[PDB]
């Protein structure tokens, strides 16, 4: 795909669907993500000490709804540019993610949530096409971060 103007379309569509319901989206996002790899629980400084998540925790939602915000905007990225570029934010993103304890074998943990988040939140309006946009933005996106995390360590 490599983000054809209407890949694009559709993954900007399922975004504002996302975040028309943050609290919501972003705790589900996060029971997703725990149900693939339950030891994952512990790298969250706001999970970990808990039974359950959180429902209406500031820093939870604040940083489940950047997550898939930085998945979306690489996606207009790549239709826009062809690639995505490397700018200071991920760079930091990098040194942040090498500092908790984050390795290139999680990262298909947080896309497959990300992917089954999307296909509930927009119900019947899914597709393969929609599928495979937010793959691409993820994987790309990714690669990216891989890489400031291996120049940061
Ligand atoms: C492209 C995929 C990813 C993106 C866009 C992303 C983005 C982010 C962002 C935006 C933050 C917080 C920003 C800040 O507040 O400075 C962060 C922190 C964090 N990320 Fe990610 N990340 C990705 C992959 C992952 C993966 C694979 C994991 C592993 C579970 C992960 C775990 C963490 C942890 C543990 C923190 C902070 C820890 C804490 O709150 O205790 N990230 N990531
Ligand atoms: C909150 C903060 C950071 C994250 C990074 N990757 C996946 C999920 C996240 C949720």
């Amino acid at each position: 795909g490599a983000l054809t103007e209407s890949q694009a379309a559709l993954v900007k569509s399922s975004w504002e669907e996302f975040n028309a319901n943050i609290p919501k989206h972003t705790h589900r996002f996060f029971i997703l993500v725990l149900e693939i790899a339950p030891a994952a629980k512990d790298l969250f400084s706001f999970l970990k000490g808990t039974s359950e998540v959180p429902q209406n925790n500031p820093e939870l939602q604040a940083h489940a709804g950047k997550v898939f915000k930085l998945v979306y905007e690489a996606a207009i990225q790549l239709e826009v540019t062809g690639v995505v570029v490397t700018d200071a934010t991920l760079k930091n993103l990098g040194s942040v993610h090498v500092s908790k304890g984050v390795a290139d074998a999680h990262f298909p943990v947080v896309k497959e949530a990300i992917l089954k988040t999307i296909k509930e939140v927009v119900g019947a309006k899914w597709s393969e096409e929609l599928n495979s946009a937010w793959t691409i933005a993820y994987d790309e996106l990714a690669i990216v971060i891989k890489k400031e995390m291996d120049d940061a360590a």
